[PDB]
């Protein structure tokens, strides 16, 4: 399949090469697979969903994406125009509140959440987490994070904006999941993006346009939007039979396009998720 005047990550994660503007996929599209997307939520009506979005869990008063970060990741890993799996099912956990903050306990529930709720859904193809959210370092964040891996889940989460060592932040620094930088379109680190021997892999996380809430779209950086599309990725590569959730991460960082970044500090891979689709 191809998708003309694509999102300028979309395209990159389908291309040996910056500077081109289609995003070329198995049109199986991560059907049968679920990403959770664990965040402030998913304005599950989104015309760009299809009614594959729904929210599953929510810790605070509402369940509905007062944030619109939550939206523009989960619209990065399965929306129609600017999803990487355009047929996964979308599953949002609510652990951060509509400021984006969230009690790493929240947080830690919100995992062990996910653990537990994919045994009440049917994804035959497996199941990704996308987790945009970090902070300091913490042992018990970074345990949940092992927890919910070891359960059968591909873990992806954000390096952190910090343009620091990701050591030093969680879940970042758990080596079991898929820790994720942010490169921009012209192959560059993006100036924010964590770095360091615990990073797995790098997506597109600059200017990324995705949906957001109020049924509208907006285009907003971060190792945060990078993670989505490693998600996505994941999700579209397990449905695909290439991997599963215990070895998608280094599926996707043997397969990943090499040695193309630019500012990428000695020690940190130099490795940007490619979905190697040929057409």
């Amino acid at each position: 399949a191809a998708q003309t005047n694509a999102p300028w990550g979309l395209a990159r994660i389908s291309s040996t090469s910056p500077g081109t503007s289609t995003y070329y996929y198995d049109e199986s599209a991560g059907q049968g697979s679920c990403v959770y997307v664990i965040d402030t939520g998913i304005e599950a009506s989104h015309p760009e969903f299809e009614g594959r979005a729904q929210m599953v869990k929510t810790y605070y008063y509402s369940s509905r994406d007062g944030n619109g970060h939550g939206t523009h990741c989960a619209g990065t890993v399965g929306s129609r125009t600017y999803g990487v799996a355009k047929k996964t099912q979308l599953f949002g956990v609510k652990v951060l509140d509509d400021n984006g903050s969230g009690q790493y306990s929240t947080i830690i529930a919100g995992m062990d959440f996910v653990a537990s709720d994919k045994n009440n859904r049917n994804c035959p193809k497996g199941v990704v987490a996308s987790l945009s959210l970090g902070g300091g370092y913490s042992s018990s964040v970074n345990s949940a994070a092992a927890r919910l891996q070891s359960s059968g889940v591909m873990v992806a989460v954000a390096a952190g904006n910090n343009n620091a060592d990701a050591r030093n932040y969680s879940p970042a620094s758990e080596p079991s999941v898929c820790t994720v930088g942010a490169s921009d379109r012209y192959d560059r680190r993006s100036s924010f993006s964590n770095y360091g021997s615990v990073l797995d892999i790098f997506g597109p996380g600059t200017s990324i346009l995705s949906t957001w809430i109020g049924g509208s779209t907006r285009s907003i950086s971060g190792t945060s939007m990078a993670t989505p599309h490693v998600a996505g990725l994941a999700a579209y590569l397990m449905t695909l039979g290439k991997t599963t959730a215990a070895s998608a991460c280094r599926y996707i960082a043997d397969t990943a396009n090499k040695g193309d970044l630019s500012n990428i500090p000695f020690g940190t891979v130099n490795l940007l998720a490619y979905n190697n689709y040929q057409a």
